[PDB]
Parts: C-alpha cells; structure tokens; sequence
C-alpha cells in the first residue's frame, strides 16, 4: 500500500511504527 511512502516520510524506523506491508 501507499502507507509505506508516508512511513518513510515520518523518518522511517524513527517514526516508531511498523513498516506497512502493501
């Protein structure tokens, strides 16, 4: 899913959330 694009924008792992799968 497009959630990964936002996940990286939030600093990736730094954000404090699991990387979306699809």
């Amino acid at each position: 899913g497009d959630a990964y694009a936002q996940w990286l924008a939030d600093g990736g792992p730094s954000s404090g959330r699991p990387p979306p799968s699809g």
